């Protein structure tokens, strides 16, 4: 598969190659702040990054992926929506050319700078790919991203961007903390759908955070610089790898809150 970001492979061409684009959960979706209903049934959200041991960081020619030991019982997403405990594999972003749009969920129509994807498999399945053959697979923490005040938790991450510029270029990146990339408040919105790249898997309880994170114009202005092309090929921006809004169907997304 060949899919990507530019007029020629990008969202309104995925449904070719992946019909379950044209699904019934499809996500990202756009959150209506005043259709969300407060659910009382939701359990207190309990994000367990403790002993998260990161290892790597990766350029996919798509985003980057800062990926996780997921071998052993060690950081851990429960509560909330999700029934058992989903395990820390990887997390990655989607962003913009321009400040003014790059997250893939929209509040009210609102388009944050970026997006980030914290991914979590459930361990009742074993495996993060027999996780993505069930409907309640996976379970992805989003918080969105605006620009103002840099993220001092997020600088590392920007500092090492430049060894892996380009598609298929990875970096050592151990004792990373990504609970430097939580915002004050758990507030959140649930709702269920989807991977937001192919293969676009109807696997994921989405957890979107409320509360976004400020990051500097110089922290984003850094993942603009990255490359969706490999070395030695034509230099095309890794900017605008976000996903537009789909449509709700038949879901409610819930808030945590009020
Ligand atoms: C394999 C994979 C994992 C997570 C995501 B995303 O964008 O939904 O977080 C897309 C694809
Ligand atoms: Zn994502």
């Amino acid at each position: 598969h060949h899919w990507g970001y530019g007029k020629h492979n990008g969202p309104e061409h995925w449904h070719k190659d992946f019909p379950i684009a044209k699904g019934e959960r499809q996500s990202p979706v756009d959150i209506d702040t005043h259709t969300a209903k407060y659910d009382p049934s939701l359990k207190p959200l309990s994000v367990s990054y403790d002993q998260a041991t990161s290892l790597r960081i990766l350029n996919n020619g798509h985003a980057f992926n800062v990926e996780f030991d997921d071998s052993q019982d060690k950081a851990v997403l429960k509560g909330g929506p999700l029934d058992g405990t989903y395990r820390l594999i990887q997390f990655h972003f989607h962003w913009g050319s321009l400040d003014g749009q790059g997250s893939e969920h929209t509040v009210d129509k609102k388009k944050y700078a970026a997006e980030l994807h914290l991914v979590h498999w459930n361990t009742k399945y074993g495996d993060f790919g027999k996780a993505v053959q069930q409907p309640d697979g996976l379970a992805v923490l989003g918080i969105f991203l605006k620009v103002g005040s840099a993220k001092p938790g997020l600088q590392k991450v920007v500092d090492v961007l430049d060894s892996i510029k380009t598609k298929g270029k990875s970096a050592d990146f151990t004792n990373f903390d990504p609970r430097g990339l939580l915002p004050e408040s758990l507030d959140y919105w649930t709702y269920p759908g989807s991977l937001t790249t192919p293969p676009l898997l109807e696997c994921v309880t989405w957890i979107v955070l409320k509360e976004p994170i400020s990051v500097s114009s110089e922290q984003v202005l850094k993942f603009r610089k990255l490359n969706f092309n490999g070395e030695g090929e034509p230099e095309e921006l890794m900017v605008d790898n976000w996903r537009p809004a789909q449509p709700l169907k038949n879901r409610q997304i819930k808030a945590s809150f009020k």
